[PDB]
C-alpha cells in the first residue's frame, strides 16, 4: 500500500499554493485560495495527471504558515478521494520539524513528500543520508521523493547519494534536474523512478526507455494537454520506433521556456523561483496562482516579462495539443 | 526604551544553546540544559560582559524546537533580570514565521533579535531590505542585529544594504564579518554599531576608533578573559596612543583561532559550523555546549580535532588574561 | 580542402605531449620526446582511430614553449602522412598569438585546431563569439574544434554560443563535456559535430543517433581497444537496436573512471588535470606520457593514487576488449 | 643599482595603462603601442611626484600585447626614466619557463622588477603557486617581484600560508593587494614585504599598521595623480599629529569617485570587462589617452562603459581640486 517505484508512470504534475488577494502582506494569516486547490486539482485529474506534487519552492513550502499547510492539504486529500498518488512538501530547517510536519501531513491522507534538505547549513554528504534515513525511520509509511534542487538547498545530490537512497525502500522517486549524469545515478540507485524536468524526459526517455517512463512538470500549471500529449507520444514511439512526434513536442516545450529564465542563468531564476513560477500560471490563465507570500514578493520587471512570455507560450501549447488529443 | 546603538559597547558574546546528552537522537524533546544555561548567562554577567547574543548558526536556530527556544529564552531572560542587554534569534523561513517568534521572545523579555535573512530562496537587496523594514514594522519594540552571514543565509548584505539598514532605527548593531569594506561600510551606514569579529577588533579599532567600540566573541564561550583584556586594553590604547598591548593580545586570539577552520576555509568550516564551535567549547571546559541536534551531528574527525586544539588553545589564553586582569 | 563535420566520426583520441625524463625541471629546453610521440601516433593509426586531438589541457598546450610545439606537430604530420585527420592546439591568451600559432601549424600540416578561449579575462558571449569568427577569418582553411571546458576557461560555452558557432564554417566540432543540454545544442547548432565524452557516448548516441557518430576518448592513451569496440558496438546497436553489449562496455568505462577525479569533483580534478591524465596514463603502461612541464609538476599523492588505479583499470579494460576484437 | 628591498617602496606607486594606437583592436595591427604618448605619461608621473610605476598588469594589456610591443613599450619607459623612480613591468604568462624568459629579458632592458600573477589556464594551489615564484626569483635573481594577488584573474586566492613563504624569498619585495580583510594578519605572516593596497583602501590601512603601510598602489592616478599625491602626503602628516580627518576627506572623496566604475557594484563583473573599464575611465579623465584595446577584451556594454566615464570624469575633478591644494 505504501507506493513504489514502479507505481510511478507518466505526468506528475507540481502544483503551486493559490494565493489569496492579500497573501504578499505580512499581516495577511489564511492566504490560501482552498476553492481554487480543490478547482486545481480536479482539473489536473480530469486532464490525465498520473500523480500530483505540491509544496515544493514555487509551491511556498518556505513562506506557508502551519495552519495553511494543514487547510491545503486537507482540501487536496478531500478533493483526491484516492483517485492518484498525491505528494506533499515538508522540508524544513531540521529533522525534528520534518518529522512532525510529515507525520500530519501524511496522517490527513498524502502518501508521501517531496523533500529537500535543511539548508541553513550546508549539508555534506554523510549528514544528507542520514538525514533522509532518519525521516524514513520516523515516518515508514511516508513515501519520499528527493528534492534534487542545489540552488536552493546547497548540497548538490552527488553520485553517492543516489546510491545511499536506493537503500531506503521509503524512497521512491526523484524530482530532479540536468540529466548530465542520468545513466549513471540509473545504475547506481535501480530502486528509484528518476524524474526529469519535461523538457529533458524526450533525451531520458531515449536512454534509458524501460527505467525513465515518468517526468514532473510545472508547465502542465499552462494547461496539462502538452504534457499529456508527450507522455501519450512517448510510449507510441518506445512501440514503433518512431520519435519524430515526441521530439517534436518536446522541442516546442522547449521553446516554450526559453524566456523563463532571466539571461538563461539556472542561479538567476532561482533568486525568483517563486515569483516568475506564479507569474507565468498568472499569465497562462489556465489557473489563478496568485501573489507571492513574503518575503518573496518583488521581481524585477523585465524578468517577470519574460516568465509571462512563457506563459502564453505554454498556453498556445496546451490548446494547440488539446486539439490533438481531440 | 529601546536599546540604541550608541548603549552597545565593549564584549558582546555570542553563547550557545546547552544540549542533554539525549540532543543528537531526533526522537529526543526537551534537549535544552536549562541549568547549564543559567550558569553560563551568570559567568559571563560575573566576567563583565557588556551584552549576550545567541542563536545564531551554532546557537542552533536552526534545529531547535519552539518549546525548547522558549524555554532557553525565559531561562536567560529570569537569569539575567535586567542587567545586561540580551539578543534572542529568530531567523527562519518566512517573514511571518520571524514576526511570530520576534514578538513572542520579545514579550519573554530579550531585548532584541540577532537576525538573518530567510534562505531557501537567496534574497537580492530589495527583498531584504523589505524583509527588514517588515519586521522593524511589526515588531517596533524590537532591537535588530544584522547576523551578516552570506555562506549560512546566501545573500551577501552588501554596501547598499548597510545604507538602507542606517534608516531603519531598529537596526542598531551588526554580527559583521570580513572588514575589508568596515571604513565605506562605516559611512553608509552612520547609525549601525558595526560589531567585527574579536580578532578582527584591533584592526577595526584602529581604522575608527570613535565607532568601533564593541566586537562580538565566541572565543569568550572557552573562558572569557581574553575577550574582557582586549576590550580593557583598546580602550586604554585609544587614550594613550600605545596599541602594543592590544596588538599582543589579539595576535594571541588570532593564532588560537588558526586550526579551527577546515583547511583555513571558511566555506568548509560553514558546513559544519555547529558541530565545531560545540566541539571546541566542550574542549575548552568553560561550559559544555553538549551534543549537535539533528541533522548537523556529523563531523569529519579531523576537522574536530582542530577545533578541540583552538578550544585549548582558547582555554590558555582565559587563564593567562585571567592572571593579568587581578 | 578543409574537414568538414560529415567527415567526424568513430573514436577520436587525444594524444598527451610525451616528455623527457627532464621536463619538470624549468630549466630544460627540448622536452618532447619526438620518438615516443611518432610512436604513439602510429599506434593509434593501427588501431583504427578515426582522428587524433592534441594539445589541450592534459596535452600541456600551456606549458610547451614555441619551439617544442613546432617540433611536436612536425613530427606527428610527417608520422600520419594524411591518413587520418590531426588537430593541433593554438589556445593562448590574446587573439593575434592564437592566429599566429594557428597559421603556422596548420601550414606545418594540421586540418584543425582544438581551441578554447583566452582567460586571463573571463570572456562574455559576446567576446567570445567575436574571438572564434576573428579566428576563422583569419585562418579560413583551419577546421576549428571548440573545447569546451569552463573550469580551464572560465567562459561556460551557453546555449547561445553554439548557436553562433554553428554559422561559422571553420567550426566542424566539439569536444564537450556534460551532455544535459546536448539535446537543445545540437538543435541550435545543426552545422557542429557534438563529440561527448567517450563515458557519455552510450547516452548521446541514444538521444540522437544520426547526429551523435563520434566522441572524444583520453582513455584510449591507456589502450584504444576499449574506445574502438564502444564505437564498432554503438554502429551496430543503431542499426539492431539491442544496445546491451554497448551499455556493458560504457558501464566498464565508467568504473574504470570512477577513481579518476579527487572526491569525484571536477573542479578538484581540474586544478590537477594534467598531473592525474599524466600519472594515468604512465601507470597504463600502453605510452609513456613523462613529467609534467612547469609550473603544473606537483600532485598531492592519495590524488595520484586514484589516476594511476584508473590507469590500471583502463589498461584492464584495452586487455579484455582487445581479446573481443581478435 | 642593487636590487630593491621592500624598505625602499613608500608612498604613490602608480599602475600605468599600455596606450594604444588608434587601430589596436584589429588582430590585423601589429605595432600597437603609442610610444610617444608612453614616455609622456612616464615624464607626466615622474614630475607630478610619484614614487614608482607599475604596468603590465590586466588594465595593462599583459594578456593581449605581442612580445615585440612589450620590449618597445618596456624600452620606451627605460630609456624615459633614466633610473630616475622605480619601475616594474610586468610578466605573467601561461608557464614558469615563458615567465622566466620575458623577465630575463625586460630586466636586461633596464626595469626593477615583475608585477607577476600566476599562470592560470590551470587553477594553482598553493605548493605549486609557491614553487613557480622560487623558480623565478632562483632564474632571475636580480629581478624584485611583486606579487600581483588577484584572483579573479589568475583563479588561486594568494591564501595567508602564501604570504608566509613569499616572505621568504628576498626577491619578493612588494604585493599589488586587493582586500585589506586580512591584512593584520598577513603583515604578520609576511614581515618582508611591503603590502600595497589599493589607493581607496590606504587610509584604513595605514591606520591599522602606520609603520608597515607606507605605500599604495593607484590607478586612480592615471585620471591626475594629484590626487594620489595629496594623499600621500596627507597621512604623512596624520601618522605625525594624529589629526587624520583631512586624509579621511580625501579618501572618502576617492571611493566616491570609484562609486559607479564596478558593474552592479560587483568586482567579479568588473573583472570580466577589467581592461576596457579601465581604459574608457582614463579616456573619459582626458589626462592620458589610453586607447582602444587589443583583441579579444575590445567589447564592453554601454551601460558599464558609461559607469567607468563618470567615474574618470570624477576622478579628473579630484585632481582640479587637489592640484590647487597642492598650490
Ligand atoms: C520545483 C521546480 C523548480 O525547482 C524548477 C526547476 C527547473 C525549472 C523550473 C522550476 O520551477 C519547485 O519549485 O518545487
Ligand atoms: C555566529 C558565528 C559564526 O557565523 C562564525 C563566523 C566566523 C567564525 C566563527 C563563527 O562561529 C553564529 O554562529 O551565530
Ligand atoms: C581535454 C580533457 C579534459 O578537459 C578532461 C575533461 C574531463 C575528463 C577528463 C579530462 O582529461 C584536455 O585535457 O585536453
Ligand atoms: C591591476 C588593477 C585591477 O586588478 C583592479 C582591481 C581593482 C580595482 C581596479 C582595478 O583596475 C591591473 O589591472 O593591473
Ligand atoms: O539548470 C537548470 C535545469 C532545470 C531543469 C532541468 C534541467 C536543468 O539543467
Ligand atoms: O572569512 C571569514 C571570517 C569570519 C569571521 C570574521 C572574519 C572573517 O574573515
Ligand atoms: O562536467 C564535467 C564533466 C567531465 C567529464 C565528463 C562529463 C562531465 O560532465
Ligand atoms: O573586491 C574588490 C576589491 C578591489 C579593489 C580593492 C579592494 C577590493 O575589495
Amino acid at each position: 500500500s505504501r507506493l513504489t517505484a514502479e507505481d510511478i508512470n507518466g505526468a506528475w504534475t507540481i502544483m503551486p499554493t493559490p494565493s489569496t488577494p492579500d497573501a504578499s502582506d505580512w499581516r495577511s494569516t489564511a492566504t490560501v485560495d482552498l476553492e481554487e486547490t480543490a478547482r486545481i486539482v480536479e482539473e489536473l485529474i480530469a486532464a490525465g495527471v498520473n500523480g500530483i506534487l505540491s509544496m515544493g519552492t514555487f509551491g511556498e513550502c518556505a513562506t506557508l504558515t502551519w495552519d495553511e499547510k494543514r487547510d491545503y492539504v486537507s482540501t487536496i486529500v478531500e478533493t483526491i478521494r484516492g483517485r492518484v498518488p498525491y505528494f506533499c512538501g515538508t522540508t524544513a530547517l531540521n529533522t525534528r520539524e520534518v518529522i512532525r510536519q510529515t507525520r500530519e501531513l501524511i496522517d490527513i491522507g498524502a502518501n508521501g513528500t517531496m523533500l529537500g534538505v535543511p539548508m541553513w547549513v550546508k549539508m555534506d554528504l554523510p549528514t544528507a543520508v542520514q538525514f533522509y534515513r532518519d525521516v524514513a525511520d520516523a515516518v515508514p509509511e511516508a513515501a519520499i521523493a528527493i528534492y534534487a534542487n542545489p540552488e536552493a538547498f546547497k548540497f548538490d545530490f552527488p553520485r553517492p547519494f543516489w546510491a545511499e537512497m536506493s537503500k531506503i525502500p521509503q524512497v521512491v522517486t526523484a524530482k530532479y534536474l540536468g540529466i548530465g549524469m542520468l545513466d549513471l545515478d540509473l545504475r547506481l540507485a535501480p530502486n528509484i523512478r528518476f524524474l526529469p524536468h519535461e523538457d529533458d524526459y524526450y533525451a531520458a526517455a531515449r536512454i534509458n526507455p524501460e527505467r525513465i517512463t515518468a517526468f514532473w512538470s510545472s508547465g502542465a500549471m499552462c494547461g496539462p494537454a502538452t504534457a499529456i500529449m508527450l507522455r501519450d507520444e512517448v510510449v507510441r514511439a518506445k512501440s514503433t520506433g518512431d520519435w519524430a512526434k515526441a521530439k517534436a513536442i518536446s522541442d516546442d516545450m522547449r521553446a516554450a521556456d526559453s524566456t523563463l529564465f532571466p539571461r538563461g542563468d539556472f542561479s538567476e531564476f532561482s533568486k525568483y523561483n517563486i515569483g516568475l513560477e506564479k507569474a507565468r500560471m498568472d499569465a497562462a490563465g489556465w489557473l489563478k496562482a496568485g501573489p507571492c507570500r513574503p518575503p518573496y514578493n518583488l521581481v524585477p520587471e523585465d524578468y517577470l516579462a519574460g516568465a509571462q512570455k512563457s506563459g502564453k507560450a505554454w498556453a498556445a501549447l496546451h490548446a494547440k495539443y488539446s486539439n490533438e488529443l481531440k
